[PDB]
């Protein structure tokens, strides 16, 4: 990063325990995601650092997948910058680090904050949009609760699989509301009959359910 | 964390152990209970730090419960904040870090002292209210002291559900002993019964209870 | 502790490997006992540090048991201080850290050496007087030696279990002398026939036996 | 340890590895043999330090044997100390740290140089005289070189019992080779026999013994 | 390594992790690929350092292959070195560190800059040309995309054998995509076929290939 | 070692991970051999340091074997120094550290570079000339290749066992050439028919074979 302008390479042990953690819990752990967010906002990065971090971390397949969704995000961001009002004087190759304006490590020491947040958002989104090994064609009406089942651990499996088959943030977050009230057992569904019929403002709909019907055990 | 404002992230070594401890022992070990507030009282945090720390650490089932109770405590707090004398000008989304004025790292570096401790106090209760993924939380009279079982281990199973299900602190310290020998082991209740009301000044009545009950099981 | 007056909190890794060691070998290991003695005499502690150390270490059951025997030791020490010749101007709440003379961390920075050794002896005794999981009603005349059995490893199991069922230091240390000469096999008992009949001074009675009859193998 | 007197304890990290090594290899590995005297010659110790270190580390069966031989060596030492010219004024309980003048940390900070090395020399022999908890120590002619077995491994099984059962150092270096080929493997004794008395100056005769014996087994 | 000449060795901790990583993952993980050149570009090495590092790390089967290709690259390099304009005066055994003038540590401290980078460039290719001890390296048409299998994992199995079997760098970047869909999965080839020649400027054609191929298997 | 003259003892963790590595992979690993070379050339050692390093590392059997081949190397080096032209004014006891010229640690601080390289070569050779547990009488015409066998992993087992039964460097390195061409399967032997009949200069004969016939897989 930069302090007051030079480059400082990372300490070696960070790559070691990062490789350890991704090897143990996959590239889409909730653990390593916020680890990436912490190391992202905690330092001032250039895209070549993102190249070293990505190539130093995964199998070759996930590395190239990261490269591809990075490329598509570059094109999307460039179209939105040219659609901006007024348009943004930021190209694609400044966002990728190829070309005689941005080839070297010393060239990228003099970027600006809009590029910082832009590469931050786009590489974070690139990490969010990776698949993983392990495949099964998902059908929503196959998973349901059982007797004496703890309520949040039931809805957690519905929470996690919802971001797989739906790209839109809104489309996945509306159907979990519907699948929550149906796939609940009727004794827990009995608790939501006043809550269903009046959705409250200043509040997440799932958040009201979990702190509503907590006392159903066995 | 802020300092004298730059937001420095945590170390990579700061979080791998934290991810280790939750799978090794759980979310409410006494070890991580005194580990969390050490960081909370040696540093000075913004709500996005907790957004990092919980999402990096919990399970998907636990993290949703954390987010559920986190926004739930805001409703109890903001009613206290609005009717104070003098009334303070702090709204809902200033707590949650959402909205136009609270969703960047540059924004959250510009907050006063009197917001921070409310975030700490609500986050501690949020961290305490998590359920383990083994089961749900049982009721009060669903669990009592077992037969041919030790005494002081089962009375430890009350203070946790007291901190879980009860808000007021001195209510917790008074419900437990008045639930202690009420459906306890009756052979132990013989020794326990003549000790009622024999408390000198400022001591745990449960202390002399387990002092008396030596243990007969095994 | 204090150097020349401030408070310094402990490093985090000490609690980590302490929790590791007690989890591996129990709270009454010979290992962790002298670890407690080393960290006890190696630093200048206040009772609130003992609270953090105890609560940061065990299951809830052992923590409250520690609290109880701590309380009983406070009462015993207070009775002996009032029985002292002349009596000692040291109360109970100075030894416990509750009350407006001794509530805060900064209040306990100005104690004196008699309180230091008093809290040292009494918390050490509190750790010595803990039980553990694992129960069996002990009967002394059930364990005995066998053929080709190594002599010190035979008497070690008699050494360790002797402090369980007897609180008095003298009563447990006299009966092991008797059980040593009887539960030995006659070929090793043959070696002690000059040693039995004249107990030597300046010497422990078991110590003479072990460096007497070492050469009985097989 | 003392310094320029304050008694600073060891680190917590100083002892966990020490507890690791005894269960990992034993009490008289060559590794901990050179580990112990390194601390003993880089620091300056009181007898209560050894009371800490042994009780933190050994088994209950080992610790009693250590305490047994520790007081046993005092009887051989104090006869040498009383009849010296000039006679030194150091008694029994000054060695053991017991009694009114030697049982506090404030007391043991007030000792001269000429006590310390005697404690070190007696403690090294005490640490050497421990028996492993697998069995007892066999006799001399109970063990000899096995048939179809390597040569130089079994001759290593003599120097340990020499240091165990013999006090005088140059007696140990002369008993071993005069016990070496006396009931060794007789086919190897054919090659060994014409090498007697062929030692030039200041070398191990056993060196040329294992030089000659190439190894026939397997 | 040299400095401002004394040859300082590496740390002991520098190499145990390196020995750990090869048995943990292999000789050409991406992790050690970016680990090696970090040392190679943060330090300045002589050929005897690589003699240390490979022999300390590989298997006996791997180390001989490394030594085999290491001397093999010298023949291609020295023909370039002899016919240059101006011709440089560097011979064979100056590369290999053998002979009267290059086989001591005092000798190799006396070399110029323009030798060093050739050693680095040849050693990287030498480290890349190693075969794993599971099997040998297969041919080109022995392996293609499998049936009911993911797409972008199997195309990763081409760039490695490209770097293995091909010397010229831009030949590698052009052989792979012209071998990509040639015996790939034909149902995927239906979507792949209309994308030929649609490359704007300076991008991976394989990127849009795996962009198109979503994945049908499983 | 020495910097500008004192002695500095090693850090304790170096002995720890050295004992770890030799315990895992034996004293004749390719790993630990170059570790010894790195720590050898990386520092300025005295023979007493070699004593501490050797005694701190192995079983007693390997330690005494090291001592013996050390002794024989002293005698060989002394005969060659007296056979030198002019002879070398370096004795045996300067090379061993016994005697009133070389008894102490402070005495060995003032050696010279010929002694440095002499003790380096001779202790390295002492480590090379150790046997190990695990015995089997070797016969060369028992091991051969199979179908689809990877060629370098076949010859690696012939490479490693060749230094066991032959002490001469030339005698073992000539017979592996013969056993290479015979014990190869005829399809790989088919590749060497132009290479057999003209051995190339500036090249190792095995090195040409491995980079000749690499493409025989299956």
């Amino acid at each position: 990063p930069v302090t007051l302008a030079r480059y400082k390479s990372f300490s070696i042990k960070m790559l070691k325990d990062m490789k350890e953690g991704v090897k143990q819990y996959g590239p889409n752990s909730p653990y390593m995601r916020t680890l990436l967010d912490s190391i992202a906002h905690g330092h001032r990065l250039i895209p070549y650092d993102w190249e070293i971090l990505a190539k130093s971390s995964l199998s070759p397949s996930q590395f190239l997948q990261f490269k591809t969704w990075w490329i598509d995000g570059v094109q999307e961001q460039v179209r939105r910058n040219r659609a901006a009002n007024p348009p943004v004087n930021i190209d694609a190759d400044q966002l990728l680090g190829i070309g005689q304006n941005w080839s070297t490590i010393s060239q990228q020491a003099l970027m600006q904050n809009e590029a910082i947040e832009q590469v931050r958002a786009i590489c974070l989104r690139a990490w969010e949009k990776i698949q993983d090994p392990g495949s099964a064609c998902p059908s929503f009406n196959t998973v349901r609760q059982g007797s004496k089942e703890p309520y949040p651990d039931f809805v957690a499996r519905l929470q996690d699989v919802a971001q797989k088959s739906i790209a839109d943030e809104k489309a996945r977050k509306v159907i979990v509301e519907l699948m929550a009230y149906e796939n609940a057992n009727p004794e827990c569904q009995s608790a939501i009959k006043p809550l269903k019929g009046k959705v409250p403002a200043g509040s997440d709909v799932i958040s009201e359910y979990v702190k509503a019907c907590d006392g159903i055990g066995g």
